[PDB]
């Protein structure tokens, strides 16, 4: 049989898309969206009914234009989540407005707003992960949300500082990125091609996994962002991996069995004192790749949120 | 006569070096050092006596090796400042350990430590600027230090967010960078050469100057970091400019009179509400150049501080 089926022996497979066709086809445990994927999903013609439901619901919630745009985009992201939840047994990840990434209180508020929308549609909190960028502020938002029974997916995770802070905050799940790390190394070093074991994204997720297991942290490690099946296969054994349909297709069509790569067997070690905000800021900014890419992912996801608001704006 | 003499009609000229020869030769109003310049100055043979005083003074302050290294490097930076103050009528800028850039309290403490060292040598606070990186944390350190009668030079300033936050904190002086901005644009865009008026470093300082004067802020604007005399001449009229000896030489040997370029004639406008930390973080990370270069300058200055510690370490 196939590499996708072999991988599911070791790793829970998650679909990185807003497209329901992919859920029918690959039957993943969970799904992840983000604002770019939400923007792309809104172009699917069969999803016009979901945009229409969102716009109509928004107009019923208030008579103010600014608030209707905000309500409709939020409701659209949730509507897509609801469709996906019909087809996956596990969780949907839905990302908060990236414009709030450096504001803890606004992020907590928005996370709660989305959770309410899901709850009001009949969905309980154990079906949802609210996606927040792994800034200090997002990590603080998440720590508080976890205490209020809202589980979070900490995304755009590039630096070890970020990984340590998320563990210490007790977040439900992290999404350490692989492909964007590779992207950065190509664009900023001499070395433009990498064996899978040398892929610096793969090295990053592997080192994070080890650290998490060796200190007994229970935060789920979900590798995300992939450029090729080599990266994915080198990470077999990661708790979860979220994978775009293109690469799911490739795995499903490749014959053969693969080995588990990622494991920890040793003793549980003593945890250190919690990293403080100053230590975290210092160690994060030691990593020029992480500096660039965290900020960039936030900028891009915000642009896509604006585009989503422009689109909705034209329909009110 | 010469371009250097013409420039001093419009702008207070500051020497960007730890080398006293340059002070004798160009007779600047003020001087600036930073840790790289302190590291380079320590190689000057005539400065061995200053390293020797610093190491001897450190050994008198404690019997602990780690503390002696720290004390000696601080005392060395001050000893250099003291030599320079003999030769300039105005201020010396001395930078705090860049490893403290994201720690407000440690930065305040280090700033005070340096001020004490100068005071103990008979120098009062109106002869000194403590240099701090323009992180949110450094800007908060500076706001507090200014209230305690310690004047600060806010450095590594790249984003408008940084410029606005420093103005609103009432800091004594800012050092918006020019040449490093140019460096970034060369390395990250197609356009590798710039007319002086198009130089994005020159545009940045010009826009900051305008904003400061149009809101009546009294923070001194001192352009720093230069790659060519074109950048400097396009900024004639800036309150101050700190300039390396290489470029001072070029100005002094270049014949002709230059025209003032930077002025604000209009009406004083009403100030906005203060930028908050979240707004500042958002707007700073909108500027990919600023993101990269602030973090980088901090890393490089810290490496140079480590090198300074290695050197001192070998002499205890
Ligand atoms: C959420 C992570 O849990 C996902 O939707 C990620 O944003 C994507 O995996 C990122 O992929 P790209 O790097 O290709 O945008
Ligand atoms: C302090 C600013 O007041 C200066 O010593 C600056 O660090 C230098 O001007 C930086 O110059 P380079 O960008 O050429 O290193």
């Amino acid at each position: 049989t196939d590499k996708l089926t072999s991988l599911r022996q070791y790793t829970t497979v998650v679909a990185d898309t807003g497209d329901i066709a992919a859920m029918k086809l690959y039957q993943p445990q969970d799904a992840t969206t983000n604002p770019s994927l939400i923007l792309n999903a809104a172009q699917i013609p069969e999803y016009r009914k979901l945009i229409d439901d969102a716009v109509a619901w928004a107009k019923q919630q208030s008579n103010d234009r600014a608030q209707q745009i905000v309500d409709a985009t939020d409701k659209l992201a949730v509507n897509i989540g609801l469709e996906i939840l019909k087809l996956v047994p596990g969780r949907i990840s839905t990302q908060v407005d990236a414009r709030l990434s450096y504001d803890t209180e606004a992020s907590i508020a928005k996370a709660k707003r989305l959770i309410k929308l899901y709850n009001d549609a009949g969905i309980s909190n154990d079906r949802i992960l609210i996606k927040l960028a792994s800034t200090w502020q997002g990590i603080r938002a998440a720590e508080q949300l976890e205490k209020e029974g809202i589980n979070c997916n900490l995304t755009l995770l590039f630096s070890f500082a970020q990984a340590r802070a998320c563990a210490e905050a007790g977040v439900f799940l992290i999404s350490p990125f692989v492909g964007r790390i590779l992207d950065w190394y190509k664009a900023n070093t001499d070395k433009k091609e990498y064996a899978p074991a040398e892929d610096p994204g793969v090295v990053s997720v592997s080192e994070i996994y080890q650290y998490y297991k060796e200190h007994g942290y229970e935060t789920v490690v979900m590798g995300a962002s992939f450029r090729n099946i080599g990266e994915i296969l080198e990470l077999a054994g990661c708790d979860r991996l979220t994978i775009a349909p293109t690469l799911l297709k490739e795995l499903a069509e490749s014959e053969g069995a693969i080995e588990r790569k990622l494991s920890y067997t040793g003793e549980v070690k003593a945890r250190p004192a919690r990293i403080t905000e100053s230590e975290f800021l210092w160690q994060h900014n030691q990593d020029p790749m992480a500096v660039d890419k965290l900020a960039e992912g936030i900028r891009k996801f915000a642009i896509d949120q604006e585009k989503l608001e422009k689109m909705i704006g034209d329909l009110l």
